[PDB]
RNA sequence: GGAGUUAUCUUUUCUUCUUAACAGCUUAUCACCCGAAUUGGUUUAUCCGGAAUGGGGUCUUAUGGCUGGAAGAGGCCAGCA
């Protein structure tokens, strides 16, 4: 499974949140278990979500496509840089590594 | 405030007067509102704002207007020696 297939399942039973400030919260306190980082996410602010994730030792999914492919997988128009997955729910993203 | 026209006739008809550096007061655009849940802006709007979120949160520039200088000075037009 690719994570964009499983993102539609996070919407229902699980919880996600989008944003730089939203992911900054979630890596510092550690409410996110798995973040997603896209391709064309801005210069400084992308690197910090890699940093804080390695620091707290929260997991990072490095994405295949760009911000448009990531944004359509959740559901807004804008160039979604990150998706912070708090709870999985219906998503089979846990049992990818078994 | 001043004058009803040489010719029939005219006092709410025409004309003249009707003003003033600076400092203080304090507005459109931009960006840590990047970020972005939401949606003010004819609107296509990812955008940015009423409204809501962080970390602990807010800000610059600036047509005009308001206020001070001006206790004082000019000026339609007249009164005396």
């Amino acid at each position: 499974e690719s994570i964009n297939q499983k993102l539609a399942l996070v919407i229902k039973s699980g919880k996600y949140t989008l944003g730089y400030k939203s992911t900054v919260k979630s890596l510092r306190q550690g409410k996110s278990k798995l973040i997603i980082i896209a391709a064309n996410t801005p210069v400084l602010r992308k690197s910090e979500l890699e940093y804080y994730a390695m620091l707290s030792k929260t997991k990072v999914y490095y994405f295949q496509g760009g911000n448009n492919e990531l944004g359509t997988a959740v559901g807004k128009l804008f160039r979604v840089g990150v998706v912070s997955i708090l709870e999985a729910g219906d998503s089979d993203i846990l049992t990818t590594l078994a």
